[PDB]
């Protein structure tokens, strides 16, 4: 009887964490949890991915909610999610994941002193830590 | 009274994800569930990139258990794990971990007509959907 296991994902940008400054972010609607990589381009193939890693993470969703931008609903992401037999529709939640985590990430890099772009040799740990900080006690 | 937040870490060599075949596994020793990154070398600052990424995924657990090597011995990885407030000890259960991931890599790339090396396009969701597998329904 609990949550029923649908997303809603979007992409952000970031350039605090330029050059991969597109964060592709999901949230699970269920849990509230979200998961977010990093990508120089925002892609069909991106958005494949961030989700192919969001299901390592979270587990296969029943279906996933994304607006309408090109990445989302081209042939070649269509197969894609048909492929997991997740089901597509064309998202509150997302927005304000989006703002929780930017919102992170400035706190976190001004934390360690970074007051523009962070360092890209320190990126992939502080998106990680944030992550942690939005998800985990 | 649930189990108790305590890692297993190693790293594993994979040359059908060469060249970044040195895969780092944990297992969460309290829900079996593993986290596994690749990485070109073997190396305290790779370590780090990996617990980051499991924190995200798992939480901060309260120990981690590995073997001796240097790259888990390090000044700097005793650092790291001490900013974070992680118990350090110096495995049946990470080197099963090691075992299965392997295997289902094996299977993946096989079902895709992959015999040999992976082709490095393909390696970051063969890898994710490994750890789907492993930990998902």
């Amino acid at each position: 009887l609990g949550p029923l296991q649908i997303w809603q994902t979007d992409f952000t940008l970031e350039p605090r964490m330029a050059p991969r400054s597109w964060l592709a972010v999901t949230v699970d609607t269920a849990s509230s949890a979200i998961v977010v990589t990093q990508h120089g381009r925002v892609t069909s193939v991106a958005a494949q991915h961030h989700w192919a890693t969001a299901i390592a993470v979270l587990g296969r969703p029943k279906a996933i909610k994304t607006d309408n931008g090109s990445c989302f609903t081209s042939k070649s992401t269509r197969e894609w999610l048909a492929r997991w037999g997740i089901a597509h529709t064309t998202q509150a939640m997302v927005e304000r994941a989006n703002r929780l985590l930017k919102d992170k990430i400035r706190v976190l890099a001004e934390g360690d002193g970074f007051m523009k772009r962070i360092p890209t040799s320190k990126q992939g740990e502080l998106l990680a830590k944030a992550m942690y900080a939005l998800n985990h006690f």
